[PDB]
């Protein structure tokens, strides 16, 4: 399966960049939703699992066909949630009708997070809608149930290795687990949307307790109001994986750093860019243009 970038017709970084602003103008206003976190959390949440489909062996899912659109991907039970980042962006969308929906559901992602006080995501163009038929099925995201050897194995289909993998799960100390979503409920964290890397700092400094939540699953639960998955916590328990913990809460510049290279490789994995097409994008912050 080859899949090559496609640039919309005519368009540069201008049309783009207003793309950006007005999804920040929006995540500004509605800042209300999910008891006032707003929707920063789940629209990097989407920009991941419509990324994270993607399987290294043959090609398939992965961010550039924009299928999330379709019933079966909108419907898979492992994005319940999800739909709350999709009614968000449809407005923007129908605003600027010439963006694919991969080009927007990924660029959703990488404006929550600068708007949250990330690292810049350097982006690019060209993803391309693609038919019903290369729809991806059910069953290609992670369990948030397991331990630390089925996280290294499952991430290996999206060939991320242990750094990679450590840098992307810092993203959970944003936003929070919603028990009628996941059968999980809590937040890791006190700032959880303002990007930062307290998601480490938590792992390795609270008392964390393993107990059943009401939709009888076991999570890690600190005095402070803080949870962690089965998943997350896998981190501590396992020697290669600890060691990175232990750097990124002792540098969030490095984490920053690294975050920044492993989302943007996250959601360009699959898309083959001919050599003229244009350099990747970065983007400015609402603050640095002063809107
Ligand atoms: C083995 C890996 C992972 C598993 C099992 C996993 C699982 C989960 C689960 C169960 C939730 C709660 C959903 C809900 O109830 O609303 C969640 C939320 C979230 N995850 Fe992950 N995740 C993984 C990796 C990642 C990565 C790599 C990213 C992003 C780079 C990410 C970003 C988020 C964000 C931002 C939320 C918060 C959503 C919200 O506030 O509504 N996840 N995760």
């Amino acid at each position: 399966l080859v899949h090559v970038a496609s640039v919309e017709k005519g368009r540069s970084y201008e049309d783009f960049q207003k793309v950006y602003n007005a999804i920040a103008l929006k995540l500004r206003e509605d800042d209300e939703y999910d008891n006032y976190i707003g929707y920063g959390p789940v629209l990097v949440r989407l920009a991941w699992h419509i990324s994270g489909t993607w399987d290294k062996h043959d090609n398939t899912g992965g961010s550039y066909g924009g299928t999330y659109r379709f019933k079966k991907e909108f419907n898979d039970p492992s994005n319940a949630g999800l739909q709350n980042g999709f009614k968000f962006l449809e407005p923007i969308h129908k605003e600027f009708p010439w963006i694919s929906s991969g080009d927007l559901f990924s660029l959703g992602g990488v404006t929550a997070v600068q708007e949250m006080q990330g690292p810049k995501i350097p982006w690019r163009c060209g993803r391309v809608d693609t038919p019903e038929d290369t729809t991806p099925d059910n069953g290609r995201l992670p369990d948030a149930d397991k331990d630390a050897g089925y996280v290294r194995t499952f991430f290996q289909r999206l060939n991320m290795n242990d750094r990679e993998v450590v840098a992307l799960m810092g993203a959970h100390a944003l936003g929070k687990t919603h028990l009628k979503n996941s059968g999980y409920e809590g937040p890791g964290g006190a700032a959880n949307n303002v990007f930062t890397n307290e998601f480490y700092l938590n792992l390795l400094n609270e008392d964390w307790k393993l107990e059943k939540n009401d939709a009888n699953n076991e999570q890690w639960d600190s005095k402070s109001g803080y949870m962690m998955l089965p998943t997350d916590y896998s981190l501590i328990q396992d020697p290669k994986y600890l060691s990175i913990v232990k750097e990124y809460a002792n540098d969030q510049d490095k984490f920053f750093k690294d975050f920044s290279k492993a989302f943007e490789k996250l959601l360009e994995d699959g898309i083959t860019f001919p050599k003229d097409a244009p350099s990747p994008f970065i983007f400015k912050t609402l603050e640095e243009q002063g809107l």
